[PDB]
């Protein structure tokens, strides 16, 4: 299963690195998309993009590296891609799940959960989990607002795969 990382910067200040395991065994197309967006091996990806929507005790959303507001992003597949399956459930904090705009609209946007969010089960594809740096995810969450607006910008300063 791929392991990938993101170094996070908050306002001016390096916060640390989040390492993530991607569940290619469960959701191969989804895991591969996110992997390539971490390495930029297809010519584009997450580096320098932001977590543009952060809601405390809920989730930190990013991956909109085109419009930086929730309206953009793109998958490696040239088009949005289907929900692969909903086997993995939103059982606690520290999980990777795809943002979308309805069935079969996966692109590059994703969120890291900050609690168990089981009301999203069957609506969003979960595809990975944080293996180190849960505390950096907490620092991201610390910039959140009820309405999602970040108090300071949170940037993926660097990212890649191990």
């Amino acid at each position: 299963n791929p392991q990938v990382y993101m170094d996070i910067k908050i306002g001016n200040k390096p916060a640390g690195r989040i390492q993530m395991l991607l569940r290619s065994d469960v959701v191969p197309m989804t895991a591969e998309n996110f992997r390539c967006l971490c390495t930029h091996e297809k010519g584009f990806g997450f580096k320098g993009s932001s977590f543009h929507r952060i809601i405390p005790q809920f989730m930190c959303q990013g991956g909109d590296f085109t419009n930086h507001n929730g309206t953009g992003g793109k998958s490696i597949y040239g088009k949005k891609f289907d929900d692969e399956n909903f086997i993995l459930k939103h059982t606690g904090p520290g999980l990777l799940s795809m943002a979308n705009s309805g069935p079969n609209t996966n692109g590059s946007q994703f969120f890291l959960t900050c609690d168990k969010t089981d009301w999203l089960d069957g609506k969003h594809v979960v595809f990975g989990e944080v293996t180190e740096g849960l505390d950096v995810l907490r620092q991201i969450e610390a910039q959140g607002s009820k309405d999602g607006k970040p108090k300071q910008k949170v940037i993926i300063a660097d990212c890649g795969e191990y």
